């Protein structure tokens, strides 16, 4: 029967070792979870199958049934054969003739072997080799380029049947030069006496089929797991990655078309006069051989088997088939009667009455000669002397000369006077053809047609398929060919355009010959494939959006960005998780979903023309904005990496001129400009600032970002933890020149800034730095975001409390979230990317003999292997050219990322920046600077409302007649009272002369109200 | 996107991108920039412009006194920036350029195509038809090194573009965050005056 | 080699550029704010 | 295993004939050569790194 | 000749330029359009 083959099959592709890597390779492998086609020995059976590519040979058996197995085209004595047996002693590998029986085999007796009834022949014996349930016998034959392959594996299982779930690599064990092709396999069984009865064993036969498989070997070497890049869309995304596990997010793997269903061929809808030729009533006379030229006309010279009737015909140059492929500008028919006998000399070549003085073809004919018998219509009882012959003249004629001339021939020294008589003789002869004479004497009709072809267009030559509508196919029109569907059109094609073209050349449109009607060509569906996944960990389920096609080609959605299925489309929208194109975003329920994306849950602000909303509480909220500030400082040397350690491309190289001393130049100016980006972003501090012994902060703690002495790197918990986060090799021609300042310096200028910030508030940044207490430094802050000192005195304590929650939370968030230092390990994958593809790139051959140069060098001498050397070194000095304009793009980028750093540690950090979400969301308190390899991370302290209240509000007050508008801060209205208070924090006071000034009067200012302003002075 | 091209589309659509867009108008209309700060605040209109007009340095009283003239001044620039947009040709040419740049490149690309790069045909199918493998081979190659040496151009010249865009783009978001979020007051980054 | 799965790649990162850059210009409130049904804003004009 | 590969598509160790053993291969020592001047007005004495 | 051809929609040949009849001309070639706008274009390179 059938059983499923689950993740067996896999076989180490090589003697290659790798270790901790993923390899993909395209090898015969036997299909992941495939049928495979399992029998059983006992009967209540070893049947021949074929070997095609490959055999996995799985055996469940404890009595060692199967002892072998055979292998061959014929599988008899006819042929070479190779046998493979175990005849308890070894294992014998043999490539003789051998005639096996019907049903070969090991007869064993009682136990001992006793009977070998697999062969009764040994014949040429070219190769002889000899090497010396509860378990599973697992084995891969292949047969390729004479090399037969045996990989074994041995692995005790408990099972009742078929394959276990267990994933074993098949370690290569025979490797033999047999050398013969094997199209048939048979394997050889024990049979048990008793009439036999086989063991109960189970064998397994699975097909090795062409394909690409991702190994993930580990650190001993051994392949821990496989990945089908064709069993599935994720295994295929697997494969595309690189990667066994993937992300959630969206992957282009591969892409789909829609190939060609069947060719149609399209040409226009007179033919050749050829009857007028060969069926004329009449014929010429040979002497006075007739021509007819045939032009501007389409023949079918497929027939002239069957142009005229019992025919012999003979071509002189390609056969009557090809002419009609053939054009030609004109042919020409030559026809006339001779005797059967004569026809012979209508040929090149020939010489004879005929050939010499009636017709002559040239020694170089290459046209056809037709004759057939004419006794029926030529000859006449009495004779027929219509037809004529010249036999005499006094020169041979040139070919496809014609002479008519009737004067008399002289043949002796007296003159004829124009009368015939001794001597002078009429030159034509009549043939007086009857029908009593001999074949060989009666008349043959012949037609010659010789084919020109001169310097003019070839107007005489020698199909239509059915049109078909709104479908894939590959069309040939009169010559154009092309691929796509053919719709109907409502262009107004003029009589003389044949196609259409759209913008930029392309071929829009076609009219079709016998129709007319003009045929839209849309290019066949074709598209990208991208996966929807929740990330394998998550789970296993993937949605496939097939991009820019319509839902026509193999749940389902169609959207603008193409069709999808494996996702349910949902009315509802949520937040975007998985992006997928067209306002459409994608996984809950446990399963995928697909939904407009919902840009913002619905906030309406009650507005009202005297309605104010003053938070009455506040909050401090530390938020990390992560900037990469440098690359790694690569240096490749092009000539080493383009020419390896050779003279001879070293040379060749020189004939380029400057390009390596250009592009060493541009990585050694990158590697500066990152030297120069890491001092401006960190070097901004003329002095070492150090933080005091005592932390006496007011309660503020600094201790997760101020540097840990206990730590062997002066670094704090915070930045340590970045460190430990982000996670990172010798090359030819590549390395990493080292960072100008080390991290330890780098963290030290961090700790520089952190200690200004925290003991001179920004004035170190403007100057020198000059101690203020953090709490009043704080109160200054306080102030420059609008609120007043007094509030951050009077809740000193809750602000502090707050500011430490804050810290240990930032700290949790970095530790708990992933991806938060992305931005820097990106910057990092893309270096490195790029610096495995440039490697990657040596072993590609760019179109010579062989990627690696010695070996082309040693085996091709210089004058060609010149060439080869050159297609290689074009090829790596583009890809090199390729991979530094990529690093200074990336660079560029890099700059311009560190120089926002530089700005925003110079404006966040050195100062109190007004700039709003520049320094964090929220007003800005202050930052906090942290070293992170190839990266900062600034902690932004901002100030956030935590509890608004409505206030009913009065744009001025109305005392006395006079308006009067607050100093600073808003009216407010609690219901009963009015009050003056601080925008940003509900601190309610009187209204008094020395918080609000007086402007014109209550006349001319719109929506005020009447209250008390209270003059201190009055009381 | 007839020649194996093929342009993706946005991800926020155009209506979503208006919906943005009129989140953030009702937001500066109805909070000034205290929904950017954090919870959207009330505010009176009149009164969040005269706070405006404090943060320049003109007292609110100015405006208070001046609210029926700010106002009609207002709405006559806002109906002059409808009559400057649509009597001015090229006043969208910042985004038009973009636009024709991209088609250009993408035109140009393609008209690659009918390049021979020194084959003796630019078709590829009738040169591999006609020629025997071993020159055909070789021309097919001249022809692959012309056509992904237009690809590389075209491809780093996009990269270029999509540089400058990117920066244009930061400067947007900057403009976004400084201006329509909250009131700058660094001169000449959101406008004369 | 793989010289157009980089050229791809690098045309699939200035896409995702693209569709950053449009979310970080327009997106950024948090919630959709809604304009109240009357226009009261003291003479000021935002209908156009 | 006759021979094993790093990371990348190099060579990383052998498996030895002759002798069946493992050897490491690694790419011999090569660098570049720069030189610390302070300037020839300075001095002509420089150093090479 | 050089001849730049407006093909209208019925695929008329409607008008057409003679991008060597003069400098003018050779704009409209140059800029592959039967209007150029306000401008310098850069259409040839002269040389002795
Ligand atoms: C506050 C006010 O007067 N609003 C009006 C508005 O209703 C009208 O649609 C517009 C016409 O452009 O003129 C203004
Ligand atoms: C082509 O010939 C067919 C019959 O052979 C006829 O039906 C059709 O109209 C012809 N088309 C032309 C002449 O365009
Ligand atoms: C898978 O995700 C869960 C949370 O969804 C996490 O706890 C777990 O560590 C993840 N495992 C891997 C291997 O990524
Ligand atoms: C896509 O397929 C649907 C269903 O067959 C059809 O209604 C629709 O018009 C098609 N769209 C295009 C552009 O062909
Ligand atoms: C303000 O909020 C903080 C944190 O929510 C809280 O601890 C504190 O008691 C609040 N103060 C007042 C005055 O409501
Ligand atoms: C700051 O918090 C850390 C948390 O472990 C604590 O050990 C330290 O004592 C705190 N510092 C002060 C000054 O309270
Ligand atoms: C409003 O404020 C006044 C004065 O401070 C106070 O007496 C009164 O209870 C408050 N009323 C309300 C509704 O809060
Ligand atoms: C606000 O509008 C109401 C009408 O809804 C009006 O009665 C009131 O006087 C207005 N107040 C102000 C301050 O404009
Ligand atoms: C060298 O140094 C001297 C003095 O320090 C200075 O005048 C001169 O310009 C420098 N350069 C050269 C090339 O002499």
């Amino acid at each position: 029967a059938y059983t499923n083959s689950f993740t067996r099959g896999v076989y180490y592709p090589d003697k290659v070792f790798r270790s901790s890597v993923l390899h993909s390779t395209q090898d015969l492998f036997l299909p992941f979870f495939s049928n495979v086609t399992w029998f059983h020995a006992i009967h209540v059976d070893n049947p021949v199958l074929p070997f095609n590519d490959g055999v996995y040979f799985a055996s469940t058996e404890k009595s060692n049934i199967i002892r072998g197995w055979i292998f061959g085209t014929t599988l008899d004595s006819k042929t070479q054969s190779l046998l493979i047996v175990n005849n308890a002693t070894n294992v014998v590998i043999k490539v003789c003739e051998f005639q096996f029986c019907n049903d070969p085999f090991l007869g064993v007796y009682y136990w001992m072997e006793s009977e070998f009834r697999v062969y009764s022949s040994a014949n040429n014996c070219t190769f002889e080799y000899v090497s010396q349930f509860k378990n599973l016998r697992e084995f891969v034959f292949k047969n390729i380029d004479g090399y037969f392959k045996i990989y074994s594996k041995h692995t005790p299982i408990n099972l009742v049947r078929d394959l276990p779930q267990g994933f074993s690599a098949l370690e290569p064990l025979v490797d033999l030069p047999i050398g013969i092709n094997i199209t048939r396999f048979q394997t050889l069984l024990a049979l048990h006496r008793s009439g036999w009865t086989a063991g109960a064993a189970a064998y397994y036969v699975g097909y090795l089929q062409p394909r690409t498989f991702l190994l993930k070997y580990n650190e001993n070497g051994t392949i821990t797991d496989a990945v089908d890049c064709a069993l599935d869309p994720l295994s295929e995304t697997k494969c595309t990655l690189k990667s066994f596990t993937v992300e959630k997010g969206i992957y282009q793997t591969s892409n789909f078309r829609v190939q060609p269903t069947e060719s149609i061929v399209r040409f226009p809808n007179n033919l050749c006069p050829f009857d007028e030729v060969f069926n004329a009533t009449r014929f010429a006379s040979v002497y006075a051989w007739n021509r007819k030229r045939i032009s501007n006309c389409v023949a079918d010279y497929s027939v002239l088997y069957n142009f005229a009737p019992f025919s012999a015909f003979k071509c002189y140059g390609v056969s009557p088939t090809k002419l009609n492929d053939l054009c030609f500008t004109n042919v020409y028919a030559d026809s006339f009667v001779i005797r059967g006998n004569e026809v012979s000399q209508i040929a090149p070549g020939q010489t004879g009455n005929i050939a010499d003085y009636n017709y002559k073809l040239p020694d170089d004919f290459t046209g056809c000669v037709i004759a057939w018998n004419s006794n029926k219509l030529d000859s006449k009882v009495g004779g027929n002397y219509n037809y004529r012959y010249r036999l005499f003249r006094k020169s041979n004629l040139k070919p496809f000369e014609r002479d008519i001339s009737t004067e008399i021939y002289q043949a002796g020294n007296k003159p004829c006077n124009g009368v015939a008589g001794v001597n002078c003789y009429f030159p034509l002869q009549s043939y007086g053809f009857r029908p009593t004479y001999g074949v060989g004497h009666q008349p043959y009709r012949v037609v010659v047609l010789s084919f020109e072809l001169l310097h003019a267009p070839a107007t005489v030559c020698g199909k239509s398929t059915n049109l078909v509508k709104n479908k894939c196919v590959n069309f040939n029109f009169n010559g154009l060919t092309g691929t796509g569907v053919l719709t109907e059109s409502n262009k107004k094609f003029l009589p003389f355009q044949q196609f259409g073209r759209d913008i930029a050349d392309t071929t829009d449109a076609v009219r079709d010959p016998q129709t007319l009607e003009i045929l839209d060509i849309t290019p066949c569906s074709f598209g990208g494939v991208s996966v929807i996944t929740p990330g394998t960990n998550t789970s296993n389920q993937v949605a496939v959006l097939y991009q820019d096609v319509n839902c026509t080609e193999v749940n389902v959605f169609q959207t603008r960005a193409g069709c999808l299925i494996g996702a349910e489309h949902v009315n509802n929208s949520y937040e975007c998780d998985i992006p997928i194109g067209a306002g459409i975003c994608a996984v809950a329920s446990q399963s995928i979903i697909a939904y407009t994306m919902s840009l913002g849950a619905e906030n309406s602000v009650a507005y009202s023309n005297n309605s104010i909303a003053i938070p009455t509480n506040f909050t401090i909220s530390v938020t990390t904005e992560i900037l990469p500030v440098s690359m790694t400082k690569t240096s490749v040397d092009c000539t080493m990496y383009i020419c390896g350690d050779s003279t001879e491309c070293s040379n060749l190289l020189l004939q380029y001129g400057s390009f390596c001393t250009q592009l060493n130049r541009a990585l050694t100016g990158i590697a500066v400009e990152q030297d120069k980006n890491t001092q401006e972003v960190f070097a901004q501090v003329k002095q070492i600032y150090k933080t005091p012994p005592i932390k006496d902060f007011g309660g503020f703690n600094f201790s997760q970002i101020l540097p840990d002495p206990s730590k062997p790197s002066k670094r704090s918990p915070i930045e340590d933890l970045l460190f430990n986060k982000v996670t990172l090799q010798k090359f030819n021609g590549l390395t990493v020149l080292p960072p100008l300042l080390t991290d330890e310096m780098i963290a030290q200028y961090t700790s520089a800034l952190l200690a200004g910030t925290i003991t001179s508030g920004w004035t170190f940044g403007a100057g020198p730095a000059l101690q203020i207490p953090f709490p009043m430094q704080m109160a200054y802050r306080f102030n420059g975001i609008g609120v007043t000192q007094n509030v951050l005195y009077e809740n000193q304590k809750l602000i502090a409390n707050q500011f430490n929650s804050a810290i240990g939370k930032i700290q949790d968030s970095l530790s708990s979230t992933p991806s938060a230092l992305g931005k820097l390990q990106d910057v990092v994958n893309q270096n490195a990317q790029a610096l495995n593809t440039l490697v990657k790139q040596l072993s590609s051959n760019f179109g010579a003999i062989s990627s690696v140069l010695n070996d082309i060098l040693s085996r091709l001498d210089p004058p060609e292997a010149e060439v080869q050397i050159d297609r290689l070194i074009t090829g790596r000095l583009q890809s090199l050219q390729t991979y530094v304009t990529q690093q200074l793009i990336r660079a560029a980028e890099i700059r311009a990322s560190a120089n926002l750093a530089a700005t925003k540690m110079s404006e966040c950090v050195l100062g109190q920046s007004k700039r709003v979400d520049f320094c964090g969301k929220g007003y800005h308190l202050m930052s906090f600077p942290q070293s992170a390899p190839h990266g900062v991370v600034f902690l932004h302290v901002t100030y956030v409302p935590a509890q608004e209240k409505n206030f009913t509000t009065a744009p001025a007050i109305c005392h006395d007649g006079k308006a009067h508008f607050p100093r600073e801060g808003v009216f407010v209205s609690n219901g009963t009272h009015w009050f003056v208070t601080q925008r940003n924090f509900y601190e309610p006071q009187i209204i008094t002369t020395d918080n609000t000034f007086v402007s014109g009067n209550c006349d001319v200012v719109i929506g005020i109200v009447n209250n008390t302003v209270y003059d201190p002075l009055q009381p």
